[PDB]
């Protein structure tokens, strides 16, 4: 929601700036007009008066960054009544062309939400988790929520079967279990995002992006890809917007980043949280465009 509700939602649902590949290259060259464009996009943060689940604040890492009701991920453990047991700071995110539930954006788990997080990964049959933050960056950003080899979290067991190092991220193959059932999940941990600025190069992110895309292509029938950083909106929003925009560039030869970010704001308030992040998404789109086959006919 926003102070002027209709003005803000009308904007989010109508703003558009379709960029040809040439225009995309020019826009980043002019990293000045992106800032004013960014400032025009409503945050769509959730008015706490809206949501009504007593003490949900205990499970929010950032008190003002909440899951918009319409797309909130509700937990369904088959045996709890704590009410807060059905709550998690996470939202379903629409993908390219509005594809329903392509991703789930969520905050970095807190000690008291680790079980909830796995309950989500389990009930949603999520095939991939993308983590874009260190556990600490000057101050706490996220809690360690997975085991070195094996762990129990509520009624969900997580087994770490393998670990592979890469560019600026590490991949952990995971196996989740509940009784007679198993679920595979690949955990990507991107640790090199700078503490005080956006990545100098978008190459590591696009590599991660491509790896996750191959996972999605082979996981038809499964659930949304889970993405989180600390508050679950900044780096998280950058990763998702970049993924959606690179697909538009590849399939259509153009990209509407403004529309993409607006739709993300609709799904989760604050997605792509700073102007620097907004510029970074465009730089990442530019790097991707630089690798496409030529337009000259």
């Amino acid at each position: 929601g926003s102070p002027r509700e209709k003005v803000a939602m009308e904007y989010l649902q109508s703003a558009s700036r379709v960029l040809t590949r040439s225009q995309l290259r020019d826009v980043v060259a002019s990293s000045h007009l992106l800032q004013s464009e960014f400032m025009e996009i409503p945050m769509n943060f959730v008015d706490p008066k809206e949501i009504d689940i007593p003490r949900h604040g205990t499970k929010n890492r950032y008190k003002t960054i909440l899951p918009n009701p319409l797309s909130r991920v509700c937990l369904r453990p088959k045996n709890i009544t704590d009410s807060l047991s059905t709550y998690i700071n996470a939202n379903y995110i629409r993908g390219y062309s509005g594809k329903e539930k392509a991703f789930i954006a969520t905050q970095g788990p807190m000690i008291n939400t680790v079980n909830d997080f796995w309950q989500m990964v389990w009930q949603e049959d999520s095939p991939v988790i993308v983590m874009i933050t260190k556990l600490k960056e000057k101050n706490e950003k996220c809690v360690l929520y997975w085991p070195e080899k094996r762990g129990i979290y509520g009624k969900v067991e997580v087994l770490v079967t393998g670990v592979t190092e890469c560019d600026n991220y590490t991949i952990r193959n995971l196996v989740l279990k509940q009784g007679s059932h198993t679920q595979h999940v690949k955990h990507y941990w991107y640790t090199s995002w700078p503490d005080h600025k956006t990545p100098d190069s978008a190459q590591p992110l696009l590599q991660l992006m491509l790896d996750v895309e191959e996972d999605r292509l082979a996981s038809e029938g499964r659930g949304p890809v889970v993405v989180h950083c600390s508050a679950g909106i900044g780096r998280t929003g950058c990763f998702i917007a970049t993924s959606i925009g690179c697909q538009q560039l590849k399939e259509e030869g153009v990209v509407d980043a403004l529309s993409i970010v607006c739709q993300l704001r609709v799904d989760r308030g604050g997605m792509v949280q700073t102007s620097e992040q907004y510029e970074f998404v465009h730089h990442a789109l530019c790097l991707f465009e630089s690798r496409l086959s030529p337009e000259t006919v």
